[PDB]
């Protein structure tokens, strides 16, 4: 162990999307995840699962139009029928492909805006992903973004993202652990790990501090893997981070770990 999914969003990108998934077995991974699978059918992404003995662990609700700076509906007033459609459809996939979870982005808070009603909107949309993905077993994630990677976006710390999750009052509702920003922005990893075990649902690794391979920088992560193993987490942990070269190139982490 532990229980690694290759994000197909940040690596293997040396090749097309549909073609990652194979590039993801080749290299030995048993799960994937990634953040859009929209602009393909689910019969493509299906077939492509099955084909290569896949699991998929995570994928996000839509970012809205990106290049008018959005990066999610969820938590803007105003468009919460287009934020429920985002939900409804990610649910169609999740069911479609096998997907256990879903992240179900907040959106960035526009400047002079006021925060909590951004806030209070997200409550809302969260619970109502939660109510729909409730019947079928699933789970809706929330995820803390450091303002290095989306600025102005509604909320950076775990636990903002903690609080969050304890306000929306659901069974089936956690937060997306991902520890690139969580040491960028809270730190006291072992802290998040043990005293929330049972809080977050998934983790993602990357290598502190530019976003490249976990083999190296301020985070030990072989350590925090240990971590995870006496807590018992039994989730995966999404390897989303940017090759610093060719994807392949940079995996010797990878055999070592899942090696040992
Ligand atoms: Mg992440
Ligand atoms: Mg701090």
């Amino acid at each position: 162990m532990p229980r690694f999914a290759a994000n197909l969003s940040m690596m293997f990108t040396e090749v097309p999307f549909i073609e990652r998934f194979a590039a993801a077995r080749k290299a030995g991974f048993d799960a994937v995840e990634f953040l859009f699978p929209y602009n393909y059918s689910t019969l493509q992404i299906q077939k492509q699962l099955e084909q290569n003995h896949l699991t998929l662990a995570l994928f996000n609700t839509a970012p809205g139009d990106i290049n008018a700076g959005e990066w999610g509906l969820s938590a803007l007033p105003g468009r919460e029928h287009e934020a429920h459609a985002d939900i409804d459809l990610a649910l169609e996939y999740a069911l479609a492909l096998n997907c256990e979870q879903v992240h179900v982005m907040a959106g960035v808070v526009p400047a002079g805006e006021d925060a909590e009603r951004y806030r209070a909107v997200f409550i809302d949309n969260i619970r109502y992903a939660a109510d729909r993905f409730a019947p079928h077993g699933k789970r809706i994630l929330v995820e803390a973004l450091s303002p290095g990677v989306k600025p102005h976006y509604l909320f950076s710390s775990q636990y903002q993202a903690l609080a969050i999750v304890e306000e929306v009052a659901r069974d089936n509702v956690f937060i997306q652990l991902d520890t690139f920003h969580a040491q960028k922005v809270d730190g006291n990893l072992t802290h998040l790990i043990r005293d929330y075990a049972g809080k977050y649902a998934h983790v993602q690794i990357a290598g502190l501090p530019d976003r490249h391979e976990p083999d190296d920088g301020e985070i030990n992560y072989p350590w925090l893997f240990r971590l995870f193993d006496e807590v018992g987490y039994q989730g995966w942990i999404g390897c989303e981070y940017k090759p610093r070269g060719l994807t392949e190139e940079g995996l010797g982490w990878f055999d070592a770990w899942r090696g040992s």
